[PDB]
């Protein structure tokens, strides 16, 4: 309902973590279990490819279609681009639905 | 300069005229040469078929394009259409320059 | 216009920058960027290897060419070395053209 595609097998959850690496025990045994830990973190990258497979118009229309547009006029900023201040912002949402066809 | 392309050999002029056909002549000989003719106009179809070459974009532009787009709102008629009275029109002139690319 | 050689092709832009490594994160989940960052730098060596061709001169003329030449008489410091202060210095410009040729 929210959107997009449904699948019974959709791609699947990757779950990360990071290991525990514990501080000093003491010296002599206690069951208990341990509470004391070394403070870490992790970074690193990850990549996504997706292949996407289309659908051409095939459009017997004469006039021209709508189409999603950059603004003609001049702009404080660009749209879709970063800040004096560096921060990246999309000023609108856009749909999928340009292009027209028949029932 | 009105634009285009320019060619030393260009697609040929192509000619057409329709024949003459003589109305009766003179019984008995006029040097003189015929101005009678019988009355004619000729129609048919014509068909032409170009092949273009394109040249796709290759763009890393983050944000959207400048597009032609048709009219989102209501209108009397539809552009680039049919009139009430059959009268095909143009409405606007169309040029060639939507997409972009660096210098 | 500034010189040299003009190519529709030139050598590529080389770009090059040090990967963020994030300093440790919030313990619960904010969804708000990364801006604190662990301070880096870094250093390393580069090599450009350059062939060029030349070409030859073919005179016929009998007498001496200017060339461009060292000063014969003493100084205080050498052209185009460096300092008392390790400073190395390029004394006065040099062109291309000592040679000659006809038109």
């Amino acid at each position: 309902l929210m959107g997009g595609f449904g699948l019974k097998h959709p791609p699947p959850q990757i779950l990360i973590k990071n290991t525990p690496v514990p501080a000093d025990p003491p010296t002599t045994f206690n069951q208990s279990k341990l509470n004391s830990f070394i403070t870490q973190y992790s970074t690193g990258q990850v990549s996504v490819e997706i292949e996407w497979e289309l659908q051409k118009e095939n459009s017997k229309r004469w006039n021209p279609e709508i189409q999603y547009t950059s603004n003609y006029y001049k702009s404080t900023s660009v749209d879709f681009a970063v800040n004096t201040e560096g921060v990246y912002s999309e000023p609108r949402p856009i749909g999928t639905r340009y292009l027209t066809r028949n029932l």
